């Protein structure tokens, strides 16, 4: 199946790798719940014209809280301690670790995260429906092809890499469209608003690039390096969690700050 089950069925996990991963994943969903309350409670601070962004952030928080909670429970319940060896091994009586929860989260959140910026910034020469459709089509194809490649993570590294490269092509199209959105959105707003948009662009670029980084984490030191191990599992789930918080919560906070700044003439 996946790299997590592979390690869990062969080498097992140290108490530390199992506990660290349970805690990071728990922090992930905990932050989404806090984010949910923040976006609901702050909806009254922005003008009505911009409230769709707060609404879409709130919906992303529900998606991410529920699905990361389900992933967290799946992690903790999938491995059981062996006293002889002193490690956690995959439990054949369990469901086994499943990355489906995260990929479904991506399928839901990606279209809403890309769409929500179009309720805060104004385009100039691009059409709203064109940009929206390109975001949605490429976003969906990114996640779908990456999901396909994930099936080959352990069994066929070649297909894993090829499908990931196909997915990356759609990713680069998204980055290209978003860069245009940001540049049109900077036209005729105040310098304070332009500086927030510049920050949004940088946050977007870095935080979205973390996802492919985590997808490749166990192979980033070769076919038998330091990360082809429980340490690469830990690193993968840490980087996902940093990306989750950044791409969903911080991105949303910054858009709301942009909407407040735009209310000032
Ligand atoms: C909260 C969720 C978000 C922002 C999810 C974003 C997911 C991606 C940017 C996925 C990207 C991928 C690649 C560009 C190549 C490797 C396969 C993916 C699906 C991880
Ligand atoms: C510009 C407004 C000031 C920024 C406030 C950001 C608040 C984000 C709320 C969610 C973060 C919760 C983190 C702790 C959970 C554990
Ligand atoms: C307008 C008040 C802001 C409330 C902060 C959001 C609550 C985070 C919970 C942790
Ligand atoms: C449309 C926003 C809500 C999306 C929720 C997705 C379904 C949650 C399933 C959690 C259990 C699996
Ligand atoms: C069309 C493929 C998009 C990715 C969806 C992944 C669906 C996973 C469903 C979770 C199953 C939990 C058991
Ligand atoms: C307005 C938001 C429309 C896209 C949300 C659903 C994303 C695809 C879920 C499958
Ligand atoms: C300059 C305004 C702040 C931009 C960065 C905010 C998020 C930093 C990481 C937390
Ligand atoms: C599009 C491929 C991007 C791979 C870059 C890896 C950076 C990840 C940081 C961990
Ligand atoms: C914009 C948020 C800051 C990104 C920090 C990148 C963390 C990389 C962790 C690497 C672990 C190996
Ligand atoms: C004018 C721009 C100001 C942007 C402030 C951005 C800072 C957001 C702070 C929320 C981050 C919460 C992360 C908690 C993880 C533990």
């Amino acid at each position: 199946a996946n790299f997590e089950n592979f390690i869990g069925a062969t080498e097992g996990f140290s108490e530390i790798a199992y506990q660290f991963t349970s805690h990071i994943l728990t922090l992930g969903y905990a932050v989404m719940l806090a984010g949910l309350l923040y976006f609901i409670l702050t909806i009254k601070n922005v003008d009505k014209k911009f409230q769709m962004s707060n609404i879409l952030s709130a919906v992303v928080m529900v998606s991410a809280f529920l699905l990361l909670y389900a992933q967290a429970q799946n992690w903790t319940s999938s491995f059981t301690f062996n006293e002889e060896v002193g490690r956690y091994f995959l439990d054949p009586s369990g469901d086994l670790f499943n990355n489906g929860y995260r990929y479904l989260n991506w399928l839901i959140d990606v279209p809403m995260l890309l769409f929500q910026i179009l309720f805060v910034v104004s385009l100039t020469t691009s059409k709203f429906s064109s940009v929206r459709n390109q975001f949605w089509f490429s976003g969906a194809m990114m996640i779908i092809t990456g999901y396909i490649g994930q099936f080959y993570e352990v069994s066929n590294l070649t297909a894993f890499l090829v499908w990931g490269a196909i997915s990356s092509a759609f990713f680069f199209h998204i980055l290209w469209v978003m860069k245009k959105v940001i540049n049109e959105g900077k036209e005729g707003i105040s310098p304070a608003g332009q500086k927030i948009l510049s920050n949004i662009w940088i946050l977007f670029l870095i935080s979205w690039t973390l996802y492919p980084g985590a997808y490749l984490m166990p192979y980033l030191t070769g076919v038998d390096g330091f990360l082809y191990s429980e340490d690469g599992v830990m690193a993968r789930q840490l980087v996902y969690t940093i990306a989750d918080v950044s791409s969903k919560v911080i991105y949303g906070v910054l858009l709301g700050n942009l909407a407040i700044t735009l209310s000032k003439n």
